């Protein structure tokens, strides 16, 4: 199966400078190469270069709408086209609100996909539930079905069409939720476990209950949203909104393990690795490292090991 | 339902100085206004003035008995008060030793309360099985009825009154236990999870056991005394007796979320918090902001999430 | 029971200085004295001074092939020897390659024993498959008797006998396993709880399957052989080869705490203890301190605590 890295160096989804490094960052680190070593075929699109939309005034409470709109559009296009080529797309954000055009292009060439969003948050607030204007913290709000209609439309963000439905999305990471947010995914019935359940359950039985309640029915593609900030914040301090108590490295590991061994991993997003936030170039390293890791784990090394097949190393 | 924040900052429990300051940390990051913040009333009585008995001679080797046993006087007849006009009472400690009149109080109104102990240690030393007489590590020894005559008067406690028995107490988080009290709470039949019964059962295993442990039968008030160094560390270094391998940020935040939601808490304790044992500005702030989540997770506060009832915020 | 302390400082087996001072770090934290503490009969044996082959040409990628050989020879002798007088074997490591004559000498004894290896290596790469030519990352390969022959001989080792087959081993902790490797083990049938298996199942379920795996049939002597790199980095860093995401401390506790419980530990190895690899004092303290814990647990130390039998505390 053919692998698509394409790059989202954005930032204007929340207020840190830094996330659009994200990409430079990973690639540094050699995630492009080390994904050669599978089993994949691999091929780098570059990164898409953003149009700055000038004048880009507020609306009402939300920032830089018209340029995350333009962003977005533009990406999802170029999901989608890599989609339809029958690869694996796997984008490297800056923050987390490039996912609206992520899954979106995705969602044309699939319309029948599940989310998994791994994040500490739900990003869920609409343009009316906002503290802060602040889109990183949106994105779901205009990919769910369920929400259409229920703020007004946001210049730049037309072109969006609510893709997939309370039904198909799964949060796993869940810790620092807004009031708004949580009434929201209570009202609407969507699955999620929060750092309660995942303590209450272990990440294993978690990892077997998101997948009987999305692929239960009907085996459908995959998209795993990975917010860098739903590990605890000593496995991946670099990101712009940390919060303790999160999943450790290992159990970052096990759920994309296992989102590899179900042979339906369709699209990918390793968002908010911030390389100017780490306090000391350590904790740059610690974060960048991991997110490569868990790319990696994506696309099949195990922790177990891994060997060539039909090689005999004896 | 009300609540009643009491300083206690006292220290002569044990030998380290600053845990008497643990009370103004505690506030100093805003536990009051945070608490505030809760569907529960919160009123706070402000310190109390430990008056310091002169000439307080060690009773053979128990040391200052005669200071903490007025303190824990004074103490206990502040939270009968305030238990008995239905508040729930939360004492922030200096020292574990003041869990005796704070557990006394309380039991004076409500009597078939039970003590969930969340603490590395036992604390169940008599004065004749302390290898150091510091007397923050007997409060148990003063409170269990099959305790009683098992040892000689002290000096300044013969107000208490024994009100709970082996019966009524779990242990969570054990892990330095001496060898004296590992044979009273094995002779006593009094019910544990050691950290070998976490890492066996799972935080949510455990927590299930206590309850249909403590709450089987009768449905009674709850008295958290919770001991900051039954977290390990690497959460609350700040503590006089730190011992690795305890429970992490996470568990003990569950333990908190699944006292909160028995709605049956009465009586909280949080103590050992040492503003002056932290090696770094950062060691201090990391202890104090997980006590102080710790406490606003007791009354309400969870990590999926919190949204004000009968609010649309659509 | 008696147990019999038996240093092993060689370091020929690595590249890295340093693990040949790990006996006598361990002895300096007073791992002797405290084992006296427990309910066994304990007689320190020293440490074996290994006689340095002159001239020992590297065999094709093996190096120091002779010195190691030699080394291991001595001491499968000497661990013979105490085995034979019914004393169960504690061998304190330098590297991992000492395992060889370790678990040689107690199969002389013991034929039927059964090896527990905690590691986050296979150590089981033959001369022909080790990009290095470490041997203390081979061990296993010279201990397997389905792996008989697949190599060439090796200059020093002709004195060895596979004792042990693929089914009287089990690894836990596996997580940086060569592709060479995990061709072996899958090839092979070993059976191993890498940490994704930990994780999925929980220590305590592992535990619990390791044993009825290795006993559930004939009740056998055990042979532990601990790679302190097994633990997490944060746990035991002065190691030549620490990898991220392993044991916590607790899980490696209560691997011990289980051991002893079934009564039938006969051979205990802690190896990889490098005094010289600590970043700060600190790490080396850390480090030599749960090893020493880990084999204090071994031994009867509960972290629920311990009392002597037939007296009364009271
Ligand atoms: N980092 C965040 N999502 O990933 N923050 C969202 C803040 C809610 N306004
Ligand atoms: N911190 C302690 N308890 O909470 N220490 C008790 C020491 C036993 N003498
Ligand atoms: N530390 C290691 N095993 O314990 N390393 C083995 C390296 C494989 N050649
Ligand atoms: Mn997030
Ligand atoms: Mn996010
Ligand atoms: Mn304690
Ligand atoms: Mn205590
Ligand atoms: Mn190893
Ligand atoms: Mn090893």
């Amino acid at each position: 199966k053919p692998i698509e890295i394409i790059g989202a160096p954005f930032s204007k989804g929340q207020p840190r400078g830094g996330v659009e490094k994200g990409p430079a960052a990973l690639r540094k680190a050699g995630l492009v190469e080390k994904l050669k070593e599978t089993e994949y075929n691999v091929r780098d699109h570059g990164d898409l270069a953003f149009v700055d939309v000038p004048n880009d005034s507020p609306f009402q409470i939300v920032k830089n709408p018209r340029s995350v709109g333009k962003a977005n559009e533009q990406l999802a296009a170029v999901v989608a086209e890599t989609q339809k080529n029958g690869t694996i797309s796997v984008v490297l954000g800056g923050d987390h609100s490039m996912a609206i055009g992520s899954i979106s292009g995705h969602a044309r060439v699939h319309p029948d996909l599940c989310v998994i969003w791994v994040d500490a948050h739900t990003d869920i607030n609409t343009p009316l539930t906002t503290s802060s204007g602040n889109l990183h913290g949106q994105p779901v709000a205009f990919l769910l079905k369920e929400l259409k209609g229920k703020f007004p439309d946001v210049p730049g963000f037309s072109w969006v069409t609510p893709c997939i439905s309370a039904k198909d999305i799964v949060y796993i990471g869940l810790r620092d939720v807004d009031p708004g947010e949580h009434y929201i995914i209570k009202t609407l019935g969507i699955k999620y476990f929060s750092m309660t359940e995942v303590d209450k359950l272990g990440i294993g039985k978690v990892m077997e209950e998101t997948f009987s309640y999305l692929l239960g029915r009907k085996k459908r593609p995959i998209h795993l949203s990975f917010d860098v900030d739903g590990l605890d914040p000593v496995f991946t301090p670099a990101t712009g909104t940390p919060v303790v108590g999160g999943l450790s490295y290992r159990e970052g590991l096990y759920i994309t393990e296992e989102i590899y061994k179900t042979g339906l991993l369709s699209g990918l997003d390793i968002m908010e690795v911030n390389p100017t936030l780490g306090k000391t170039p350590e904790e740059v390293t610690r974060t960048v490292n991991t997110a490569v890791a868990l790319t990696l784990s994506c696309f099949g090394t195990k922790r177990e090991g891994n060997h060539k097949p039909e090689t005999d190393y004896l």
